[PDB]
């Protein structure tokens, strides 16, 4: 299937990951590497249309469920990343009931929503039932109108962004201070309360743990290009002085 | 400078690695670890010639000296690669004499060579002293004929190929057998007698001691694809275990 | 001149096809079949916007004249894709009067619009002559406001959208269904009471005749993906047949 | 597997087609029509090396096996284009066995050809397997040669190219000459001999029968660009007679 | 530091220049013709998002300063365009205070903004020091609303757009109209009142100087398009005589 | 047409120049500028295929005839870029009869040749008709040979290439050294007598005068990026010294 939908019913725990480097052998090194999804992002990426489309499809031929992080402008991202065949969609700063509405009418047919047409029903449905409509909420408001936002039919899941949620709350980057994580704590009870999903982006290992107790299974461990320098960097460094001996 | 042959004549020990994920953010990435330079690899790799020179217009923006390996097609590669501004080439497969001293024709204006003319003087002289004339040395022949390739006058390095090599043997990837250093020792030793040099791909970090305590100057510590593949898949299955606690 | 407006003016009809493969051998192919037009489409399809260039030279090499359908974002779209060279712009899912009017200010210069300026008032002039606004009725609250929408100066076409009209209506795909000719037709006689031109997409070659005899002049007929997959995936049919005997 | 390897191992007729629009989604519309494989052709067409591995992902993403015709520049695409993915490759013109000796060299890791290295020796074993070596036999020189071009170990098929072996009989396009007729089949003949496979261009359906009686498993009917060119016109010209009535 | 705040800072005059034909080897021609700054144009120019990140780089390389020209869509460029690396931003047809406040939320990181997050605090500091923003004024909405422009903290320079003023006050092209030449002035003397830069567009060199009198320190000098073009025509026709005689 | 071929057989003097900057906009401002013809540069720039596909159709849309310099290469250049749409090819460092022979037999149709064939036999004989085959001289090899590269039927053209000529004389760049003209003057005389074109690169205006009066047709006027930087640093220069009075 490759549908994220279809994992998160069995009980799965799912582990993912952002892709920020837009280069279809990422995707393949990322689906060898054992994950379940992969975010494409594509927010704050500088990314072709035509090389998200080559992305998408790299995913499915490796086996790796294909999510995609789009920008603002929804009205534009979302008819052309589902055509492209992304299993999921994540909208940044997600502030309000009236915008998760309208991301429900963009992504699903009748009668979930208007999705553009471009057996026909059955593609339809099929598509509806497996789809994965995500909404980052990572600034104030979003958090303030959580339980509105919560409650709209045709919402999956929510992911947390605690780095730009510390902004917002005017400390940005302290993202373990405990105004941020009392508010992604709120965030999750009351996503949890209306039957959603919540994706966890754990600082350490052990936050898995801690989430996974509460019934969290999406697990989002960082993002590719600051791993990669984080450990090239640490490699040399270690081959440098082990050189000098 | 961004000139690897300048960075030799000081003393200077160089650190590179392979980059086989033709994304201009890799190369970024790669500068950001600390890498004095980067083999951009062209020969096995799916890289349009437009993208090469994004490359390394990347390489040269983020201050890492970029190197390319080209394909077997030196008479089409060279002077593109060249007139793009890799600071050096690596040739794969060299046999012979006959090979190494085209190479040189190719890469050198007059009167080291014939490269192609597309003050004037002053700036093919500048680019004849900087440029490095790099050749693989990766099967039986090219090590029975390194006496002969290591004294041609305008070729300024040999980097080891032992994968290959151990191919060539008909013991592919059995690169630690006794058969594979002793040739590779061989060469270096040959190589380092004609004041040529060699460029070492060290399997453990240990081995760049090894190598730097007779001479040795240039190291490529592996590939990109392939470290990051090892550190992803080590680092999510930690992380899968300590989640279940 | 290759000059939608200009064939129109003459009497002929016109005959169009939907492109949704974006490459520029696609557009050559259906160039060479005989059409008149392309309706190269960017709402959809995953299209760069330096291949959608490409493919507008492509159609003018071919002598085939470009037609572009936009994205939603008009305010983006639009300003770009007549500076390509497209001879005609289609707006998607055209709601009410103020779209329309805000869609001719960008795409006519003064004094018929306020198309950005990037002998040269002659030149202006002759892009407003030639250039066709069109916009796309494909939505009930498009169809109830075709009076409004249709006396716009300035909008010289209207298109139906029968598949998507048929998912505003709430029988999505029932295209056949008289709610959806019925409102169909009532948009083509508001359109040419008001002296514009409608272009039909017929179902089969007989609504060709029908639409013809009623004065209209202008056919897309269909998309050239679901020519294609039809056509091939009928002839192998067949050729699997006969080849067994 | 998408091995076309193991589809002729069971006894299978399998049906391609030549690409030569070289865009991922006409790999998909060919997948979709229920093509066993395509031959991705990079001869003659122009086509990015990084749009080339785009189209055989999207062959592996479509369930498509992906079959390569390369250049007559061999010792650079034959590395690229396997280690993009490509289950099979065509060479063309071959002329002797010394080049189908090189391409077997080239495709073919130890112990059956000296393929570069970029469980380990698993993954060369399963390569070797699965690959396909296919030569096009499109010049008298290469008829003539025949019975040593069909000898040599690694050579696993035969492709028949009657439009340009009736060039070289000097009598271009008179594919349906005695001639040129009595060589394919000869070549069919010497092929078969030598237990090698066979692959047809069938002219029209009729012949598909005519050789699968003779044994012929592989079949390319055509190219798409020529079968959408023919019905595309022919359809074009169909409807604008019956919209005239 | 390749800023252009700096450059000010200091009492420098800076020159810059349009780019409009979205090719690396373009701006670096520019860079080696002497400009201080080059404003890459996005907002007509057919240019892929990893194009413009190609030319971003260029410029790093090249040593000159890169400003980027956006489109409309500031929600959805403004983001893209900062992590690419663009020193500058341009947005066209700013027309009143609320879009200048946006432009500075989108554009700096807390406390002068809410630019997405994607030592942290200090690069976010540095980044906030050095960016410039730039609002174009272009129509008569924005000449009236300069007073309450001009006074926004973040906003730090205002650039001239009298070919899109002409046809805002109903006289396009007529550039040299007392009108339009009196708008110009008063944006300058308003801007200059409120602390903030004026970037001129002079039609002539000595324009320059009247300029420069004033303390205009920023001057855009056309755009490589129409400077190509005027030079090779001129060049060519004077070509053509004297080869006749 | 955009036939060079044809514009030669009335008696026109023809004007060309190198495209060294592989945008379709460069392509469209050299055919604005009045250029009959242009060179398309494949064998130093980096120019994806794609890419060169793009910049054909921009020439024929632009009403500019294509000609394009191919890499060394010949074997797998020539067919892609004939079937491209390029209306000349010139081969670079052309030294002897046997590689004339191989181009004229690649570049053209039967009876004339053996270009590969991918009312047909029209079109092959329009095709050969049309097809300018034109040889750089650019080595003292190639002047050496230049009675028997002359003769050789299918050979249509030549151009001097004085700046490799005068690095393979030992005096890179002293292209004024009588050695140099006496020998493009020798290739001149040689081409002619054996009733073939020449084409000449022109240093200054006077100079095409005096080729013209020997019954020179065909002038190549430098490269675009070499005028471009040479009038942008002098407009510049000019512009900084009026500024500041
Ligand atoms: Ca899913
Ligand atoms: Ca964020
Ligand atoms: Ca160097
Ligand atoms: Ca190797
Ligand atoms: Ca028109
Ligand atoms: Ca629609
Ligand atoms: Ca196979
Ligand atoms: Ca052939
Ligand atoms: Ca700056
Ligand atoms: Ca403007
Ligand atoms: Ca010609
Ligand atoms: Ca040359």
């Amino acid at each position: 299937q490759l549908s994220l939908k279809h994992r998160l019913n069995n009980g799965d725990s799912v582990y993912g990951i952002f892709n920020s480097i837009p280069d279809p052998l990422m995707i393949e090194v990322i689906a060898a590497s054992g994950y379940d999804f992969v975010v494409i992002d594509t927010e704050h990426v500088a990314i072709n249309d035509e090389t998200l489309a080559h992305l998408i499809r790299a995913a499915e031929a490796a086996h790796i469920i294909p999510i995609v992080r789009v920008t603002a402008v929804i009205d534009r991202d979302i008819i052309k990343v589902l055509d492209m065949g992304a299993r999921g969609i994540i909208v940044p700063h997600v502030k309000d009931r009236e915008t998760v509405e309208h991301i429900v009418k963009l992504s699903r047919y009748y009668p979930q929503g208007l999705r553009s047409l471009n057996p026909l029903l059955d593609a339809m449905e099929m598509a509806n039932e497996h789809i994965m409509v995500i909404a980052m909420i990572e600034d104030v408001e979003g958090v303030m109108a959580i339980d509105d936002i919560a409650q709209v039919e045709g919402l999956d899941m929510i992911v947390e962004g605690a780095a730009d949620l510390s902004q917002s709350l005017g400390i940005p980057w302290q993202t373990r201070d405990d105004q941020v994580t009392s508010h992604v704590q709120h965030i999750f009870e009351v996503v949890n309360a209306h039957g959603k999903h919540f994706c966890a982006l754990p600082r350490e290992d052990e936050d898995i743990a801690k989430w996974q107790a509460q019934g969290v299974q999406t697990f989002i461990l960082g993002d590719d290009r600051g791993k990669i320098y984080r450990h090239l960097s640490a490699s040399l460094a270690t081959s440098k002085q082990k050189g000098d001996e």
